[PDB]
């Protein structure tokens, strides 16, 4: 139940950009305390603020 800073959505979007989406493992390894889904779920709302 950690909410997400604006470092974490940097980390992400460049995790996202240098490593695709194709494992999302990879991506949440650099993401201490989130999940695949999590970073997944997150990456998703950051494309199309809700
Ligand atoms: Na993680």
């Amino acid at each position: 139940k950690t909410r997400w800073t604006r470092e974490e959505d940097e980390k992400l979007k460049k995790l996202v950009e240098q490593n695709g989406t194709d494992d999302w493992k990879v991506i949440a390894n650099y993401l201490p305390n989130r999940t695949d889904v999590q970073c997944q779920h997150r990456w998703q709302k950051v494309l199309n603020p809700e």
